[PDB]
């Protein structure tokens, strides 16, 4: 079973959704992400062009990758902030931003915020001649998916 | 207006299809690659999973992203190789993997040939568990599409 951290978000051009399961195993193991043995879950964002993604090039529905995905987990009644990295991967469903994640703070009620930073220039382009190209730009500051009040009590798994 | 490179190929769980037309305008403008005035003509590798790609849980018919993409271009009798880094991006018609490219030795015939890596190491994950993961892995010789007798004949623009 997937469980959602929250009700979808439109942000921008994206669609954006998080959902949270058991820890899996991923190959090459990610950054400094927790292994399955040690992580509390695996959260994932899915991100997907919605309709102001044409602009872009994208279509709709398209997955968006290149995207740099950030998570912010603050439990409430802590000042502590916990950043969380994702990185791009397949699962059985798909193209994926996801991480293993252990809660530093523990059971409780946080507050889940994804930045999401628009593709580096040195790693994506887009054709901007009036013959092939697209119109719109990409997002300067990164895009902000927020739940405010999404309640870990450990595996439900 | 896109002109053919020659026939789409599947190879591994990949379907490539090669196109030119008239050099565009990128931004940022990507790597060594020349400018729209500079460049003689557009390439663009078109990259999508075929049944194959399922494997690696791609959904069949989905763009492939973090491949790292280069075109090798040799005319016939001449022993000079060009060897063109394409660059991921998007164009109104999605994202593609492409470059601004000159024909160096002037009109005629070309082999042309895209090798296609996989994901840097560092760069994509595969979810392996066997509950949430897959059963496929990513190739490690690069992938090769070729046209053994493309013809430049110059801008068709
Ligand atoms: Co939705
Ligand atoms: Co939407
Ligand atoms: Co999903
Ligand atoms: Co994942
Ligand atoms: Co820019
Ligand atoms: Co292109
Ligand atoms: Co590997």
């Amino acid at each position: 079973d997937e469980f959602p951290i929250g009700e979808d978000r439109d942000v921008g051009p994206l669609h954006v959704g998080g959902v949270y399961f058991q820890p899996v195993e991923m190959h090459p193991a990610p950054g400094a992400q927790p292994s399955k043995e040690e992580a509390d879950c695996h959260i994932e964002a899915d991100i997907h062009a919605n309709e102001a993604g044409k602009d872009l090039g994208y279509g709709v529905g398209d997955f968006v990758p290149y995207l740099r995905v950030v998570a912010f987990l603050q439990k409430h009644g802590s000042e502590k902030v916990q950043k969380v990295m994702f990185a791009p991967m397949n699962a059985g469903d798909g193209p994926h931003y996801g991480a293993n994640v252990k809660f530093e703070e523990g059971l409780g009620t946080y507050k889940v915020r994804f930045e999401i930073a628009a593709p580096s220039h040195d790693e994506y382009s887009l054709h901007i001649d009036e013959q092939t190209g697209v119109s719109g730009r990409f997002w300067s500051e990164p895009l902000v998916a927020e739940w405010d009040d999404f309640e870990w009590k450990g595996p439900q798994w």
